């Protein structure tokens, strides 16, 4: 729902760069079988950047259909113009998605006041639960804990994807928000740490190819079995890192193809095909995880 | 014109956030009279982020119409999806613009190879001159001199707006490109330095309100009269800094409103109104520049 | 010993800038009464930088005497020349100190191999237990986990003071070292987090003025009572931050004087007296902690 | 001489790590013949870090003796304790050195006010010219232009070695100081740029092995012949970079040994011998410079 291992799912494409429905179906069955808690549809790893809003919606709706109620679906709804964020969100109103993942505006570098006004207006135009998303390395913008606390007072703003990799944020935010506000890691390599500090789960790239291990790792973590969870983490750590050897989702799409989870590893420009060195790097990491 | 003082022009809005033609006319007249070399239309300072492509196109066409041939117009054409950059570029084919200013894809953090393919594909599908645009603080990625060198070999790719503020970039780029490739500062505070090291001009925010001083400073710099230019630069430096006291273009729109150049300082969310503290800072900088 | 709240104790000085024995005695009695686990003598907060090695040794020996076996004493032994680090360490051989805190060489920015050779030679010239100390913001040098793992294989290298504030180091180092290798925070503001991740204690500036709260906080943490510990942490957090409002130990020495723990707040150049604004800032933080 | 090419000279050692007089003589003769403007003795590249003050003094006196009046000598006199900087400075009173190069206190991270008091006290207690030295990557602190301006009003404080590599500093400083205050690069890779913006010379590592080319480059720069200088700079750029492939002065000592300028490339710990990979990198850079 908004806890445990949530997959930031690739948008599998055919060689023309359009969504491949057979491959998407395969992935969703895989996550259902693997115990993945929920799917984020057309977020960062889903190539929101290169899909238009029509194409984006189509993929979300298709993911919802294919999930067929077996697994919750969260739509990516980020936009750097507030009007566009509202319009995108409105597409999914009364759709069946259980919530939205909405990133700080990118490029235009708003103030903390701008962020507040952005997310508040968005939340006001929907009944859907909103998960905030902070990823300064991609946006040029850093949603600080104090502002998270402001926004957590809005009824349908109910969690955050914290992708800074700065573990001090977990308790800075937690102390400012209510106990049911959800704290999700957006950084695979630090996600178990994030959970040990009081985080509730992760929105994961790694889970695309190691869904069963990730679900188990998060379950152990939630049970306070951190040492057991670390064993899994150590097995996956090469993948947490090397899935970013080239820009995400170049590595993870290749990985999915190699594992036979998708038909092709095709991306849209300006993402380009994985290099030979990248292939070998990712293959090694998959081997280390025992997936190959 | 791709040398000298080039204004990164505001998109003046009425209170509803729609383009104010009368204000835009006033600004264009001001720049024609003040010796500005060219206008960048719907660039960063022009709120490209919050105008849709159709609104974007309208503002460029209006700017051309109002310019009435008296000052060259460069269109902002950046997009983080290569297909979308190409598509936007096509709207301006035979429009009368003299070239395009195209930013590195934002948010998705492409590799240098991806940047190369991005910009190459765009240049391929137009006859218009292309000015590359590097601004890592906004985008999350950094177009490096090596790649600029590769791209400069494309007939159509004629220069760069270098907005890092990292002055070593000037001669790293210059040595990799031909003598006609144009090097333009995208950082007002370091732009005179940038010119002194070999740069050809500036795509300027400060020029929105200090057009004549900017024009003279850039001509003096082009003539090698750096001490003379620097005296002007010193009176402008508070403005170069404090126009970013709050996110651009909030301070510069307020300044234009205060001088009577535009009718309102309205922006679109996630930009919010200037704070009182911001007004005082900006006002003092206007006064140091001799503008109030 | 090497667990719980370890104070990075100020070197209290008279108005001439020499160690004040009465004030030192008062502090040591205070830490004995407060339940502080151990004292680091002439570390960072002890002004190792401005004491010569004779003066440094004198303070260590005086601290040892005054402690009179009631509380363990760790000597600061850092030097950026390996020969000097050995010579300093040798002063304390068979002294009564229970171990040494030895920082990465500062200024000369050694390789990971240089760090390895530095700490290994030092450890080879003593039977004293060695605590490594990483504080890149002061040294220009970052001792990475992998190198920590190398050095942990040396018999008398038994722990690390990790002052990066980067919480990911806790588990990166822990997985590479044996279960009795000690992990101590060197960053008050993140120290409870550091302990929640598996750290064993903190070498603390805050403990100079809030020794009882710090000892209790670390005890709760060690017992797994993290929520109770956080309550104390929140009470101290203003102090964790504001004790660095001006360069350490300017704030904490003023604080000690204000609390009547020391006779004067005198420092050696280039440390200078606390500013009026700094006073008011620290006073507020002490009030928030309920110490004033 | 405080303009032109100033060499940051190595302290050549025998295998025991003691100063090699015969090697030092050879280096000084080389610099006299090659047109170097002056020698910095026991600066950063001279292993000030690992020589004690008495060894430090000996090397300066030997350098003066060997120079025999044929080239000016500046002594490195930095210390992180103000009393110790003054004390070291006194050793060189009436020695024959032409001035001192004094770094911002390292490790203890003083305030700007502390820097001001530090440098003011030092200048006060000598008649020797003082050159301030800013290198935040080594020290943990940053002497800002405002404070440089304050200090430049001291009769005795005559210039700065600016080693940030941040080229905006040149004119920020220049506008705050008199026209006779000397601005010297401390970053070989950006030194020609630094000179082109108004700098007067460079305190150079590269000059240890490319003395004549460095001398000519700096004279051309001083005459405003930047294109001519830049051609030399381009052949030297691999060296400007790869002399820092491993910590300075490891690469430059190896290079001096390879050219036969010094008898051994021995250093003192925590500096360690060059790696094989480092040798190959440095050798290629020597060959690109035409030196092998
Ligand atoms: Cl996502
Ligand atoms: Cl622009
Ligand atoms: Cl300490
Ligand atoms: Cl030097
Ligand atoms: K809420
Ligand atoms: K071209
Ligand atoms: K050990
Ligand atoms: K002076």
């Amino acid at each position: 729902m908004f806890t445990g291992s949530i997959v930031a799912i690739v948008t599998p494409m055919d060689e023309k760069g359009n969504v491949c429905r057979a491959s998407l179906k395969k992935l969703i069955d895989y996550h259902v079988a693997s115990g993945t808690s929920a799917i984020v549809s057309v977020g960062t790893t889903g190539e929101s950047a290169t899909l238009n809003h029509d194409e984006h919606a189509d993929v979300v709706m298709m993911t919802l259909d294919l999930a067929d109620g077996r697994i919750p679906v969260i739509a990516g709804t980020g936009a750097n113009a507030t009007a566009e964020a509202i319009s995108l969100t409105q597409r999914f109103n009364d759709s069946g998605i259980v919530g939205c993942l909405t990133v700080t505006p990118y490029y235009n570098r708003p103030s903390q006041e701008g962020l507040y006004q952005h997310f508040k207006a968005i939340a006001e135009h929907t009944d859907l639960p909103q998960i905030l998303y902070n990823v300064p390395s991609r946006t040029g913008c850093d949603l600080l804990p104090e502002t998270v606390g402001r926004l957590a007072k809005v009824k349908n703003i109910i969690g955050i994807k914290e992708a800074t990799g700065n573990l001090t944020r977990v308790n800075q935010i937690k102390e400012l928000v209510s106990d049911d506000f959800v704290l999700l890691s957006g950084d695979d390599a630090s996600a178990l740490d994030f959970m040990q500090l009081g985080g509730h789960g992760v929105i994961s790239v790694t889970a695309n190819v190691a869904a069963r291990d990730m679900a188990q790792m998060c379950k152990l973590a939630a049970e306070g079995h951190f040492a057991e969870a670390r064993v899994i983490n150590q097995r996956l750590m090469p993948l947490h890192n090397k899935l970013f050897v080239e820009p995400n989702p170049i590595p993870v799409k290749w990985a999915c193809k190699e594992l036979g989870l998708v038909a092709t590893d095709t991306l849209r420009l300006p993402m380009t095909p994985i290099t030979d060195s990248g292939r070998e790097t990712v293959r090694a990491a998959l081997k280390h995880a025992g997936l190959l």
